[PDB]
């Protein structure tokens, strides 16, 4: 997250740090990912497709910080990762950018509700909230481009919703961003999600409910003029989440 504000769990406990365990037993951050369900976490499937082993990851539940345990915090494993059969990427667009990840515990448990794990509702079809309206976004990704560590704790900020119109602009992303992508970004460009933020959620208070309306994909650079954050359109995939979470 590029400019915004340091938060904790506790304002996104639905919020899910991904990671992968390496050779040599070193953990890295993958993607971050959104708890729809108490079994069922949604990311982006470009954060796996390289690394399709679903017993390589971690996820956590109720953790604020990068590399310290935050009170409360759930550990859990991947059981199930599913990844989109239709994703693919483009020069800068990525297609499909969707992925589950059945979770549980070394008991076999899916997560546990609390203070600070908590699921997002899902939107319902043909009603995501109209360009202009203010989102926000979570992630341990880049606070600067230039940067190659992610920040030690969580970060968040408010971007706003652009057309598909505006964003098929040629100085924009032209014919690259489609119908099924979201838009959205800062009017000043000084804030943005980045590397690192990839799979996590893009959240709108639509008829006064928050809702996952779109999942971190691509965009070019990070808080650059006229290149907007772009974001799979959840709405456009509750066909396939509801088919895939059964
Ligand atoms: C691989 O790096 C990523 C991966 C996902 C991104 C997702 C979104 C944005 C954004 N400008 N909001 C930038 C992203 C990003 O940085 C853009 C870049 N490398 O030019």
């Amino acid at each position: 997250i590029i400019g915004g504000e340091f938060t904790t769990i506790e304002n996104q406990p639905w919020f899910a740090a991904i990671y992968r365990r390496h050779r040599g037993g070193s953990v890295t951050y993958v993607c971050g990912g959104s708890l729809i369900s108490p079994c069922w976490v949604i990311s982006a499937t470009h954060c796996f497709i390289d690394y399709p082993k679903k017993e390589d990851y971690i996820v956590y539940l109720g953790r604020s910080r990068l590399n310290s345990n935050t009170q409360g915090e759930m550990k859990f494993e991947v059981e199930n990762l599913i990844l989109h059969k239709d994703y693919s990427a483009d020069t800068l667009a990525h297609h499909n950018d969707i992925a589950l990840l059945k979770i549980r515990s070394k008991e076999g448990r899916c997560a546990q509700p609390s203070r600070t794990i908590q699921t997002i509702a899902l939107p319902s079809m043909y009603n995501d909230p109209q360009f202009g309206t203010s989102c926000e976004i979570t992630g341990f990704g880049k606070e600067q481009s230039t940067d190659y560590l992610y920040p030690e704790q969580l970060k968040m900020t408010v971007v706003k919703l652009i057309s598909h119109r505006e964003c098929q602009q040629p100085h924009y992303y032209g014919s690259e961003v489609t119908t099924k992508m979201l838009c959205a970004a800062d009017p000043q460009w000084k804030t943005d999600s980045c590397q690192g933020d990839s799979g996590g959620p893009l959240v709108c208070s639509l008829q006064g409910r928050m809702t996952l309306t779109g999942i971190v994909s691509w965009g070019r650079g990070c808080a650059l003029k006229d290149k907007p954050g772009v974001y799979t359109r959840v709405s456009h995939f509750l066909p396939w989440i509801r088919s895939h979470t059964k």
